[PDB]
Formats: C-alpha cells, sequence, structure tokens
C-alpha cells in the first residue's frame, strides 16, 4: 500500500504513464474508477486519428512525432494490433477555414510531407468524396489511426509484466498531500506514495476541486455512428482516408470502413453539456446524434450513408483555449496533473505518458510543455 507513484485514472493518459515508470522499474499504483479499457470515460469507439501537421496549432508537432514513433514501438512490443497508415485528409472551403490554414502552415514550418489538392481533384483521387469545386485540402499520407482501446490495454499488460499493479473498481474518493508525501482515500482502502499523477479525464472537471484547484473544464458529450458504406469506395483496403474536415456549419471527422465495419463519422464542433456521472451513454436518445451525422454525409459523402451499424457515446474535457494541462500542481511539486484534453489528446498519449513520467520523477520534462501550463491566463475566466 506503499508505492514510488500512484496513478489515478488508468485511463489514455495514466496507463500511458504506468507504462513508462514501470519500463524504468519505478514501482507503481494505477487506480481506476473501472476495468480499462472501458467505454464509461474517454477512450472507446475503436479508432483515434493520429494527424503531425497540426490545425490546432504547428507547437504541437514535435509531441505529435515523438508521439508517433512511440505507437510504432509499441506496434513492435504488443500483439494487438496498434496503428494503420491510412493517411489523414484535411479538407474545406477556401479562404474560409482557418484549421486548413494552419494545418497548411504546420506542415510548411515543419516539413512534414504532405500533398495539396483542390475542387474536383479531391473527388477524382478518392472516388466517394464529393465536395464543391471552392474546396481546397491538405493530405497527410503518413499519418493514421490508432487502435485506441488496444493502445491502453497493450500498455496496461506490458505495465503490469514489469511490476505495476492495477486496483480496478476503485474510486478514488479523496487526497491528502503531505510536503514529502501523498495519499490517496477509496472504499478499498488508502494508499501512499512520494509521487501523484492525477488523469482523470472528464471527472477532472469534478475532484480536482479536492486537491484545492479551481480550472474551468466543461465535461461535453460527443457521439460517433458506423455507417454501412460501399465497400468499393470508402474501405482501408481502397485507401479510403481518415479524416478532419471544415464546412460552414463546423468540424467533422471520420475513419475509412475496417474489415466492413462501416465507415464512422463524429461532429465536432457540437455536443451536449454534460456530467460524467449522469450523462446518457446510450446513442440516439437525442435527434441529434445520427441526424447531424446524416446531414454530412448525404453532402459530402453520400455512398457511406446507409443503414446506423454502431453508435458510441463518448466524453470530452474542453478548457477555455481548447489546449491541454500538463503540469505540476502550483503548491505541490509531488503531484503532477493531467487534464483538459479538449476532444484531441488520444493521438499525444503515448509522448504525455513520457513528459508526465518525467515531470513526477524529476519536476522537470526534456519535453517543451509551456503551452500547456496549469498557470496561463487563458485558462482562467
Ligand atoms: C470522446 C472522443 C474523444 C476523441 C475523439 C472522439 C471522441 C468521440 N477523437 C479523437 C481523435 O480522433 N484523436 C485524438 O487524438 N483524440 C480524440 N479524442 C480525444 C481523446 O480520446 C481524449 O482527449 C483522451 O482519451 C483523454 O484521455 P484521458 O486519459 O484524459 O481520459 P480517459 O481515457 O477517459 O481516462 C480517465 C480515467 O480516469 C478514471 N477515473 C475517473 N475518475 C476516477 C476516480 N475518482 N478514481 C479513479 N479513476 C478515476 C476513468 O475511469 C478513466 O479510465
Ligand atoms: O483529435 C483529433 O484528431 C480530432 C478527431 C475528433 C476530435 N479531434
Ligand atoms: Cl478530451
Amino acid at each position: 500500500t506503499h508505492f514510488d507513484v500512484i496513478v489515478v485514472g488508468a485511463g489514455s493518459m495514466g496507463m500511458a504513464a504506468g507504462y513508462q515508470l514501470a519500463k524504468q522499474g519505478v514501482k507503481t499504483l494505477l487506480v481506476d474508477a473501472f476495468d480499462p479499457p472501458h467505454t464509461n470515460g474517454s477512450h472507446h469507439g475503436d479508432t483515434r486519428i493520429i494527424r503531425h501537421a497540426y490545425g490546432e496549432g504547428r507547437e504541437y508537432v514535435p509531441l505529435a512525432l515523438r508521439s508517433q514513433e512511440l505507437w510504432y514501438e509499441l506496434e513492435k512490443e504488443t500483439h494487438h494490433k496498434i496503428f494503420t497508415k491510412t493517411g489523414v485528409l484535411v479538407f474545406g472551403p477556401k479562404g474560409e477555414s482557418a484549421f486548413v490554414a494552419e494545418t497548411m502552415e504546420a506542415a510548411k514550418e515543419h516539413s512534414l510531407t504532405v500533398d495539396l489538392l483542390e475542387g474536383d481533384e479531391i473527388n477524382k483521387r478518392w472516388p466517394g468524396i464529393t465536395v464543391p469545386e471552392n474546396y481546397n485540402a491538405i493530405f497527410e499520407p503518413n499519418s493514421g489511426v490508432l487502435f485506441s482501446e488496444n493502445c491502453i490495454r497493450a500498455y496496461r499488460e506490458l505495465a503490469e509484466a514489469r511490476g505495476a499493479k492495477v486496483l480496478t473498481h476503485t474510486r478514488v474518493e479523496d487526497f491528502d498531500i503531505s510536503p514529502d508525501s501523498v495519499k490517496i482515500e477509496t472504499a478499498n482502502g488508502s494508499y501512499t506514495a512520494d509521487k501523484l499523477i492525477v488523469s482523470m479525464g472528464a471527472w477532472n472537471s469534478k475532484l480536482l476541486s479536492k486537491l484545492n484547484l479551481d480550472i474551468p473544464l466543461q465535461p461535453y458529450r460527443q457521439v460517433v455512428g458506423f455507417f454501412e458504406s460501399d465497400e468499393s469506395k470508402y474501405s482501408n483496403d481502397i485507401d479510403f482516408p481518415g479524416f478532419m474536415v471544415e464546412v460552414p456549419n463546423g468540424i467533422y471527422y471520420g475513419f475509412p470502413s475496417f474489415g466492413g465495419c462501416g465507415l464512422k463519422l463524429g461532429y465536432h464542433t457540437f455536443g451536449q453539456k454534460i456530467d460524467p456521472d449522469t450523462i446518457n451513454r446510450e446513442f440516439g436518445v437525442y435527434p441529434e446524434d445520427e441526424s447531424n451525422l446524416r446531414a454530412f454525409l448525404e453532402e459530402y459523402m453520400p455512398g457511406a450513408n446507409g443503414e446506423l451499424k454502431r453508435g458510441a457515446v463518448c466524453m470530452y474535457t474542453k478548457t477555455l483555449d481548447e489546449h491541454f494541462i500538463i503540469d505540476l500542481h502550483p503548491e505541490h511539486s509531488n503531484v503532477v496533473i493531467a487534464a483538459g484534453f479538449s476532444g484531441h489528446g488520444f493521438k499525444f498519449s503515448s509522448g504525455v505518458g513520457e513528459v508526465l513520467s518525467q515531470l513526477a520523477l524529476t519536476g522537470k520534462t526534456e519535453h517543451d510543455i509551456s503551452i500547456f501550463s496549469i498557470n496561463r491566463p487563458a485558462l482562467k475566466e
């Protein structure tokens, strides 16, 4: 019940941190409210996009590239499938998309490998896409799709084999922080360590107040749907890409069909404000769930608009500036916080696990994480 490090929340970020700590022989306890991977947090629905040319900001590119190399390393270490190089297509109306423009600027700044296309060039290259002639695109061939549940399961199995312990179905209810130690309280007992990593996903919005932190964090209910599609156009086997696109009523993202699962789509810039303990996790309970998806499909990917095969309900946790929080607690250098991933953190989770392990062990990281500071002005109302 004493450890070197305790990770609270063994999800996307926490489980990666656990792997990085265990690989260094650091005796780690991970505590999760469920049994990860699971369907109650932010990491299910099978698949996640990884992009390198980064439309949310060119400053994420180093972490994206480091994370990509870590995912290739993970592929080699496990029998679970980690990554498929689908490429990622980004498109939008010419001159009317900040996301597209920043994606292009990031690629230029970092000498990333991309193709530039416009109008009917897009429809011709990828049968099944129907964009207007005034749309332009940037395609990144060497990014792709992560199997997110498999990533967390592989990190867990590898960490446990090296002696990490995973206490499941155990909610942390409170914390007690001292100068020279950390303590968590649960119904199944209290545990102590030298250092704490706090990575509770959407529950960071509810429980960071138990560490005397007051940070705006808003959970959002974000659905995805898998649709019966024309496999001769939308299969990964015919090189249909992953995508993240801007259109006049917002940003949508999606995935090619893998083994006939259907094209998967989500709507990024809308979701319901929720609390993670009362969210309705059934797909289709609000009319928007299915209708906002088919509105996009009928316009832009009309042969991927068949029967709904599967739906899922997941959560984002947004900061006011939609940048992450990765830092030491301002009052407690033995406490590390990972929060506020704002709907775009999974791809970085391998690199973030490395950052969190460095912060926990040394109070520093070799990564540049200034944009993720817990003290920055734009976090606050
Ligand atoms: C929901 C979603 C997210 C998403 C996305 C599509 C959807 C529908 N598409 C993405 C994409 O294509 N590419 C990408 O890079 N990101 C994408 N995202 C976002 C991403 O999935 C999230 O940013 C990321 O998963 C956040 O990870 P985090 O580690 O913060 O969250 P988590 O995996 O849910 O893990 C939190 C864990 O904490 C446990 N927990 C909660 N409360 C407690 C307490 N009290 N005690 C102990 N454990 C606790 C949870 O159970 C969970 O396992
Ligand atoms: O993180 C990404 O790549 C996009 C996909 C959906 C949400 N954010
Ligand atoms: Cl998130």
